[PDB]
């Protein structure tokens, strides 16, 4: 019996094997979680990823920019999980900015409807997401969203950082109307992951002053933290995730777990 | 000889004369400073309420989702200021947030779209003030915006506190920016003010559960602040601003001043 | 299988069975712990309280301000435990501020001479502690100690808040410390708990004006709380402690974990 | 007329002449504040160090150790500043911790007897100052006490980052206790300054693990500042001191400022 065993849990946010959602999904698995994923536009694609996944789980579409796609996602989330079943938890683990708002694009020159299309999907869906499902969610459940820390402002990571903000914002907001429900709402501020969205701002700022800044800020983080730092290791990231998503933290809700090593605490 | 003395200081975000910016307008010319002053749509009736300053000011069109505007603004400002001058100071008192993201509306029922121009209006205007004014701005100048503490959730004011968390993390990010200009970038945290605008909200929320809240929300800065807190007197808000124009405060910048009797010091 | 199966860890602080470190003790026996427990001058009563536990536990004398049981712990800790077995957890719940320090008794009026015997007992043992057990504590393994937050001021806490606020900054350097052993160092900041010591704290201010302001204060956890705060029920702190003991939170180290129902991340 | 013009200001910590203390007390005088300096165990001496200030100003002693020189305080500076009148500022600029407790010396190392010691030098003893002075300071008076940033660990500092941490949560008490008077309380989080204390510090960590790390820790302040930062010119944080001390900043108490060049908002 594992730590999630029969929990229904949600996963969105899964683009390629080395998304963080990948991990989380992985791991709640290997932890007897019984899934439900989510994508848009790549469907197909998505299933050939999942498939790497220890277990089998339904993929639903979800464009959350879509009206439509949301206004049904519970029904169609009861047909793959049954009559009268609802889910235990849900990851929200998309996060996305255009171009212009990061990496070696000056912060001044990102237009707003640029900047509003990365809030939008990265933070205001963190509470679109919650009003679509907290109906078909169980008392005990938890909801867990993927943060990094926007505390202090730092090169390149620009107005996803600003997005961020107004995640942790709205988590406080969303943790008001999951309590309704005796729900959990948290968000996990996680150290520097070596995604393939991230590695290509990294990659493309090669050579330029950002990328320069940047080796620095990912230098820095496991430098600072006491038991080290490794952005090729989503795994205590995913456990974290998993722990939330347990009853082993039942009296945290609209909250910021830090899995960063601990970085956060320190200076040098 | 005032604190200001012969600071040329723009000022937006003056509505009403119960408006913050009204009165940080009034003790900035208390101060000697020479103001300019912008608004938008309703310009014969703000120059009608900007007349009962203390003393004449240009009044300039800018609304800030127009890129027009904002592309043209420093060209105006030097029109009135003339020649070879430049700014001292930058004050942002422009917030807003449709009713549908405020009050006793329900914080899931809000529409990005409705979202999206709160946060473009109240957060990323900063910036795009800052990108056309820091060009015409005074080594040792000043940017100051106006907030309101979101780093707890709070009944009511829902959507614009995701603004606001917005909004200081842009603060941060237009802080590096002015400092290749030594122009710092600043806010303060006002406690509650009675606007008109606020007073609207909280009118349309007597008899209901929202206005209990926000009645017990509004009670509770005047108990906890250790100095009390007056929200008919913008006053310490506008002094409190004007400190920061000042070069009284020369080594602080991307950071949050509080304005707000201490009540965010302290639990009860 | 439980959460903590086999792993040996020493739990101070047990007092009375409304003590926080009873019901953690509890519930890491219930989830497959080994447990050493501590304390001072009443050990033939400790024990008398710890039989109610469901498993037996070596019971050892410690006054945490006592240099030669701080330099003896290790040792006695290896004899019960067994040559070449090492800790796995280290739970650090012992908190005293002497009277003059909290309650009614005014803040000024404290004298030193207390105020440094509490921090001694409630932050630096903290500390003193890690030294002492760090070198027979596993890689992997977990130091949690208990805070309340400390951030904000309040009624009737008084110095014990100034010892709180000590505790989190000497938490951050153990943190630093016990990273060179693969060792996690962090607090979880509970809302409050009907503790024996804390009843006679409030009990001895009904009818005082700070026996008025700390029911307000304590009444206000759980209105705060989106999910609720039950004064009387430490077992969601404890399962939160447990939660932090094993292995699902292991990139978080110097860290505060909140157990409070969200009480602080809400104004009203 | 002066930010302070007429002001009776006491000012505490003037060790040498790269005593932050001692370059508040200048530019307070160079605005027209009439101050009463303290000094203890080297009275002589500190005259000729205060002599070289820009105005007379009288010297008390005080040891704040010393429970009968605090009982005398108040009447001995109505002594100096005449019958009738009273202080208008509190500047404690007083920080102390034995060399066990900062530096190369192991965090773990530092006896108890030590780290007491420095935490009643350098945060009861603010608590004590406004116990003493507050009988006599005037309706909108100010207490100003010096703290650095201790939200974070960092290497040598050590346990005078844990006194900064209880200095933080004292001040906040101590606004409770002012607000009675209409006094405001709070710290100035300064960055690094090259006292002659602080550079014995750095000076006896060369060559040692500790000086590089104190060397890439200072080093970052500049870097992270995004105005800059220069650890041997104090006069940007003196100022920010008597912005406190005036009444520019009239709402704002229990509070921090930061006069570190925004480093602490900037993560590179």
């Amino acid at each position: 019996a594992g730590l999630l065993e029969g929990k229904r849990i949600l996963v969105s946010g899964i683009i390629t094997d080395s998304s963080i959602a990948f991990h989380i999904a992985r791991v709640a698995q290997e932890q007897g979680a019984q899934l439900v994923l989510t994508g848009f536009d790549r469907l197909r694609l998505i299933q050939r990823i999942t498939d790497r996944l220890p277990e089998k789980a339904p993929l639903l579409e979800l464009d959350v920019q879509n009206d439509e796609h949301l206004a049904t996602l519970a029904d169609r989330v009861v047909e793959v999980i049954g009559e009268g079943n609802k889910l235990d938890g849900l990851v929200h683990s998309i996060g996305f900015m255009p171009q212009s708002g990061m990496g070696i694009n000056p912060f001044f020159d990102a237009p707003y409807e640029d900047v509003s299309k990365g809030i939008h999907i990265s933070a205001y869906s963190y509470a679109s997401m919650a009003k679509a499902l907290l109906p078909i969610m169980n008392r005990g459940g938890s909801i867990v969203g993927m943060d990094f820390d926007p505390s202090r402002a730092m090169p390149a990571y620009n107005w996803m950082t600003v997005a961020k903000s107004a995640l942790e914002s709205v988590n406080r907001f969303v943790a008001r109307e999951a309590g309704k429900y005796g729900v959990r709402s948290n968000l996990v501020a996680a150290g520097p992951i070596r995604t393939l969205a991230m590695a290509a701002i990294v990659g493309g700022a090669l050579g330029e002053e950002a990328g320069a800044q940047i080796q620095l800020l990912e230098e820095g983080w496991d430098q600072r933290a006491p038991i080290g730092w490794n952005m090729k290791d989503p795994t205590p990231v995913a456990k974290t995730v998993c722990a939330l998503l347990s009853e082993w933290l039942p009296a945290t809700t609209g909250d910021i777990i830090f899995a960063d090593g601990g970085a956060h605490t320190q200076l040098l």
